[PDB]
């Protein structure tokens, strides 16, 4: 049955358009006042229908050569398990990660941290060690528009007054990068290229974009394997994973410079560039190394019709890492034919996620470049959606990125594959974490000598400093369960 796009929060299907975004993390201090205030908040929430209407209007204005308006910033809302509990909404949503919460789950994710008995505390900024009940987030074109809309929302809940119904835990801000690199993450790689197409939503999937059933993103829609276990109010909500991911840019650049791929005919500079590309799975431009393994192709990169049409063929069963290491980030996070082809012919639609990241922080300074060391915080406000954190984000992190034997272990489960004997892909070098913070390695980066590993520097390139798992309910869920 068609999706009710008026009922779905707009960041899930569509995505809030932005140059800047604020995430406001709160605790509920007076439940019944919160629910009364929620009634006034709900009409401000951007829906998926709204996303489409707004984007068509901006396009039409541009075609008509009308000057642009100040767009109102857009707002969405999401609640943690702790917040559901505080509100007396006690239905089990059938996601172990969400229910556990990210502060405890971060031990298994591999985050740095310490233990006192069985109690793990991740090495996070202080506010993310507190119980967080929800997030209100506001996206827009400039700081003024976001701040105006956020102040209006805060006013609804009486924030900072003696009649508040919530309190600020903390807030974080994202900002796209300057100029032509605005959609490049801070390591320099174009981000946001590959997402699953969603049946009943994406009417014209791109070449190479296999569409998946909407229930892999939205609870209780077609394809949600847990639909019968979940409460009716959960229909058309999605699980929002937030990760506050600091990046160590100069350190990564130093790594690459210190480990150029030695290949006949390449200079040190070109070998270092190729290494970066091979660790990610794309050149900085976005061109996929599977299509262009020897050198960048900026024209390919810029063409959405071509830049994602690859599946890794049968390179895994052949043991062939010449075009792309097995442990490249994109391959660790969306395996394509590594799992979907023979021997497994696996259905990994439940491993798909929709990402809505935005960068944070200033550009690398001259002193940082000279020093080859980070002096300022910068990174990614990682956000992804799916109908199961257990199947998606958590699984990806623990079972794929953190698993040095993946994807060899998965395919040799089915039968012996002699070209894979002894092959140990290693960690995803962007996000892979080793519990206890020990030695990580990555193999397959030199196309001529796949067996050689690089042992990564002990400072991980990405450092998590906070996070939580939330559920973004539908508009009718908010009206009926969250409001009076
Ligand atoms: C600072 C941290 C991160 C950086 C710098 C980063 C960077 C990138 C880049 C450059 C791409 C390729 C272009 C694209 O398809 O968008 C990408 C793809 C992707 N990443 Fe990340 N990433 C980060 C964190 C994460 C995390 C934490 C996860 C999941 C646990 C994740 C999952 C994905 C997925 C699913 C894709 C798409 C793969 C595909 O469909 O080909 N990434 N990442």
């Amino acid at each position: 049955p068609p999706l009710d796009l008026n009922n779905i929060q707009g960041d899930i299907l569509g995505g809030l358009p932005k140059r800047t975004e604020t995430y406001f993390f709160f605790d509920v201090t007076n439940v019944d006042q919160f629910k009364a205030n929620m009634a006034h908040f709900i009409p401000h929430i951007k829906t998926s229908a709204g996303i489409i209407k707004d984007r068509e209007a901006i396009k039409e204005h541009k075609r008509q050569k009308k000057p642009g308006l100040v767009p109102m910033a857009a707002v969405n809302v999401s609640f943690s398990h702790l917040g559901l509990q505080k509100l007396g909404i006690t239905d089990d949503l059938s996601d172990n990660a969400f229910t556990t919460g990210q502060r405890k789950d971060a031990e298994i994710l591999g985050d740095p941290g310490s233990k006192n008995g069985d109690a793990f505390t991740p090495a996070w900024e202080a506010p993310f060690l507190k119980d967080i009940h929800g997030v209100i987030f506001v996206a827009g074109d400039c700081h003024g528009s976001v701040n105006k809309k956020l102040d209006e929302i805060k006013h609804i809940f009486g924030v900072g007054t003696s009649h508040a119904s919530i309190s600020e835990v903390t807030h974080v801000r994202g900002d796209v990068r300057p100029g032509d690199v605005h959609a490049h993450e801070h390591f320099g790689y174009l981000d946001g290229i590959s997402h699953p197409a969603v049946e009943q939503f994406d009417q014209n999937p791109l070449p190479g974009q296999d569409p998946i059933r909407p229930g892999f993103i939205l609870a209780k829609e077609n394809g949600d394997s847990r639909a019968a276990a979940r409460p009716d109010w959960a229909k058309d909500g999605s699980f929002l994973t937030f990760r506050y991911l600091f990046q160590m840019v100069p350190e990564f650049d130093d790594f690459l410079e210190s480990n150029p791929i030695v290949l006949p005919g390449l200079s040190r500079k070109e070998g270092s560039e190729l290494l970066g590309a091979r660790i990610v799975g794309r050149w900085k431009s976005g061109a996929p190394i599977e299509i262009t393994p020897l050198k960048d192709d900026p024209k390919l990169a810029a063409d959405a019709q071509r830049n994602n049409k690859f599946d890794f063929g049968d390179s895994l069963v052949r043991g062939d890492q010449t075009k792309c290491p097995f442990a490249a980030h994109i391959r660790k996070t969306y395996p394509r034919n590594d799992l979907e082809g023979p021997p497994l012919k696996a259905d990994i639609d439940n491993r798909r996620i929709i990402r809505r990241g935005i960068q944070f922080g200033p550009e690398v300074t001259s002193q940082e470049h000279h020093d080859k060391k980070t002096h300022h915080g910068r990174g990614l406000l990682f956000v992804c959606y799916s109908s199961s954190i257990d199947d998606g984000f958590h699984f990806i992190q623990e079972s794929w990125a953190n698993a040095p034997n993946f994807p060899v272990n998965a395919v040799t489960s089915a039968g012996p594959i002699p070209p894979l004997d002894g092959v140990v892909p290693g960690f995803d070098a962007i996000i892979g974490q080793k519990v206890g913070g020990g030695i990580r390695q990555i193999s397959g980066t030199n196309p001529n000598d796949p067996t050689t590993n690089i042992t990564l520097p002990d400072q991980d390139f990405v450092v998590p400093r906070g996070g939580e798992y939330f559920f973004s309910p539908s508009i009718t869920a908010l009206k009926t369960k969250f409001a009076i």
